[PDB]
């Protein structure tokens, strides 16, 4: 397979190129495949990388092009003036605009298919959309087709949506190239930025949600949530997935599922972005979601995240109740049998499942990952699949037998419907993990656990007292240990509103820690603490982020080397007041007197490009590794979407920046 039309390094600042003698009545069939690398010289403005049209007045609206806007969005029309047909595919997010103060090159691809009535968008080796459409056009469908140029599209003897950038290569084809085919072909250096990817050992189509961790040993460390049914908080099914690196973040292990239940398949699913069925969810199955990394003075590493029993959302679950009770001074987990109202049944030593009402044992225990067991046998339940057909979606029992567990809707004895907060440790960094652990109902017996804040936990130097950052929705929650941990404790802090208060923290000096958080204000929030967390100060603010309402976690960590020789402290957030864009890396000197002088930021990308959730370490070598949502995760437009959670890598010259 050949092309029409081949072309290479063709540099334009708005004018075009006509191609025309070149591509006339090349495209037989209609069908076409057109393949791009490129970089923009300036992401402003709607550009187009071709254009194929009807230049004569009165045709202005029957062309073919492939666009690209300010946001990274790519897209295609294909519309026909006489017939009124436009057709618009596209999805946000699916481009790179600059990377360290250069133009990316991207590589895309339209293919049109006349039998399958669809038109397909790939940009760096994923096929972002494919979508088919009732009023489908090939080229041959568009009357008076007379012009065909790089870089623009013709309308009325005009030059429209004009590219600033050069057309490294571009490729025609007169058919419908294959998908795994245009998949190599769009693959180049952004591809291998991805260490999640749709379909990969997680079997998960999205992710959300990174997490980086440099361990004492040199070995780089991530954590995200893989979301199989959409990018949904809830309801849904969510696992952690990790992947690691042991050369400084060039290579990373192929991803594991860490923190996973086996209630619902972790099976690749077409989550449906249309208005209204992009509202779909799952009836959603048992759920591991927001994960925190901690290593330990021992080497020992600590990852925690939140747990959700299958089908319960986050906001109608219950606060009242911490899913335990408390007998002969211990804190056991509750359990209700299925037919009864109350919660007759405590898990007791060694997994035991006791009669509250009688205070014996009965024939049922519940083993260290939650599965239940009579008289020493598995209970199991069955599994359930997702799937789409035809497009609707159903759920059905797979065939596949799995343990019955407490979190699962199925289960004979359950758990009470709120959240909980599970860790698990590894004594090898990373590559096998404990059994989870369920925080204690620290919150008081008659309060729901808190929610972490993704990212890392620290351990304060002068005390050596481990705190791991989590919320309640109006209060701080700093969760700690005192005796390398052992046994954990809170310190809950009320807040000014009712905020979603993500938190990470860094040490300024011995005993002195701030709690960088979330607010519902536009702003980012800091609260001091001058004994290792024990007290803590009345809310300070950034004053150079200005967000919406919503908010969006961040990341801040310290940094180990001395700049302008000061230490440091690196922060990575969205700065915008128009949703999570703008995404920025500031660096943050600590003065004497343990305030911060707020020196230097970098824009990761263009302004208007995406960025949510993120994540920052240090690696071994000094650079800086972040890991982030290239897209914004709260937008109803942006939801859905495959391979947006991208790592990279900056030297601190690239982010010494700006004053
Ligand atoms: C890709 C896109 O958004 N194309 C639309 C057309 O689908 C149509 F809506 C149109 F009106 C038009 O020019 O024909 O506007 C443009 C565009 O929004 C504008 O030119 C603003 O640059
Ligand atoms: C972030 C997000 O806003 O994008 O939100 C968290 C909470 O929903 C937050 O309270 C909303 O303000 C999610 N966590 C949970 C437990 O819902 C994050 O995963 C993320 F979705």
């Amino acid at each position: 397979e050949t092309p029409v039309l081949e072309k290479n390094n063709v540099t334009l600042t708005g004018g075009g190129e006509n191609v025309t003698k070149e591509l006339k009545d090349k495209f037989t069939s209609g069908d076409f495949t057109v393949v791009i690398k490129y970089n923009q010289s300036s992401e402003k403005g709607l550009q187009a990388l071709f254009g194929i049209s009807n230049s004569k007045p009165g045709q202005q609206n029957s062309y073919v092009d492939v666009f690209l806007r300010d946001n990274g969005e790519l897209g295609m029309e294909a519309r026909d003036t006489s017939s009124n047909k436009n057709n618009l595919v596209s999805r946000p997010a699916s481009v790179w605009g600059k990377y360290k103060q250069e133009a990316v090159t991207n590589t895309v691809a339209v293919v049109a298919d006349s039998v399958k009535k669809t038109y397909s968008l790939y940009a760096n080796g994923t096929k972002v959309v494919e979508k088919k459409v009732d009023n489908f056009l090939n080229i041959k469908d568009i009357k008076g087709i007379d012009y065909y140029m790089l870089g623009g599209v013709k309308r009325a003897g005009k030059t429209a949506f004009g590219f600033n950038g050069t057309l490294e290569n571009i490729k025609f084809f007169n058919s419908a190239l294959d998908e795994e085919t245009v998949k190599k072909m769009t693959t180049n250096a952004v591809t291998g930025h991805l260490i999640y990817t749709a379909n990969d050992t997680t079997g998960s189509n999205y992710f959300r949600i990174p997490v980086l961790y440099t361990f004492s040993n040199g070995r780089v460390f991530s954590s995200i949530d893989a979301r199989y049914g959409g990018t949904h908080d809830f309801l849904n099914k969510i696992n952690i997935a990790t992947s690691y690196s042991d050369d400084n973040g060039k290579t990373w292990t192929k991803p594991k599922l860490t923190l996973a239940f086996d209630d619902f398949a972790p099976v690749p699913l077409e989550w449906p972005r249309e208005v209204g069925g992009r509202d779909l969810q799952i009836s959603g199955g048992a759920t591991y979601i927001d994960s925190v990394i901690v290593e330990k003075k021992n080497k020992q590493v600590l990852m925690f995240a939140d747990v959700m029993p299958a089908g319960v959302s986050f906001r109608e679950a219950t606060r009242k109740d911490s899913g335990y009770k408390q007998i002969d001074g211990n804190y056991y987990l509750k359990l209700r049998k299925q037919g009864d109202t109350d919660y007759n049944y405590t898990i007791r030593e060694n997994g035991t499942v006791y009669d509250d009402r009688t205070n014996r044992p009965t024939e049922f225990s519940v083993d260290k990952n939650f599965g239940i067991k009579q008289n020493g046998n598995y209970l199991t339940v069955e599994q359930y699949s997702v799937s789409f057909e035809n497009n609707k979606k159903t759920e059905y029992r797979n065939g596949t037998k799995v343990h019955m567990n407490i979190f699962y809707k199925d289960a004979l004895f359950k758990v009470v419907p709120t959240n909980y907060i599970a860790y698990i440790s590894s004594n090898d960094h990373g590559e096998s993990w404990s059994a989870p652990t369920l925080l204690p109902p620290i919150m008081g017996l008659n309060r729901n656990a808190p929610y972490l804040g993704p990212g890392r936990g620290i351990i304060e130097s002068s005390t050596g007292r481990i705190l791991i950052p989590s919320y309640t929705g109006k209060e701080s929650a700093f969760i700690y240990s005192d005796d390398n941990g052992a046994s954990w404790k809170v310190k809950v802090v009320p807040l000014p509103s009712s905020w979603s208060a993500e938190a990470q923290f860094v040490e300024l000096s011995p005993g002195v820690i701030q709690a960088y958080m979330r607010t519902n204000n536009g702003k980012i929030a800091y609260l001091t603490s001058k004994d290792a967390g024990t007290t803590w100060s009345a809310p300070e603010y950034l004053k150079f982020v200005s967000n919406p309402s919503y908010g969006t976690q961040l990341s801040i960590i310290n940094y180990s080397q001395l700049i302008d020789g000061k230490k440091a402290v690196i922060l990575s957030t969205p700065n915008s007041t128009n949703g999570r864009k703008h995404g920025q890396i500031w660096i943050g000197l600590i003065n004497d007197d343990n305030t911060i002088d707020w020196r230097y930021h970098h824009d990761v990308d263009y302004s208007n490009y995406g960025y949510s959730y993120s994540t920052l370490t240090e690696l071994p070598n000094h650079e800086i590794g972040l890991m982030f949502e290239k897209f914004d995760s709260w937008s109803r437009n942006e939801l859905h979407m495959k391979n947006v959670v991208p790592y990279i890598t900056f030297k601190i010259e690239d982010l010494k920046k700006n004053l």
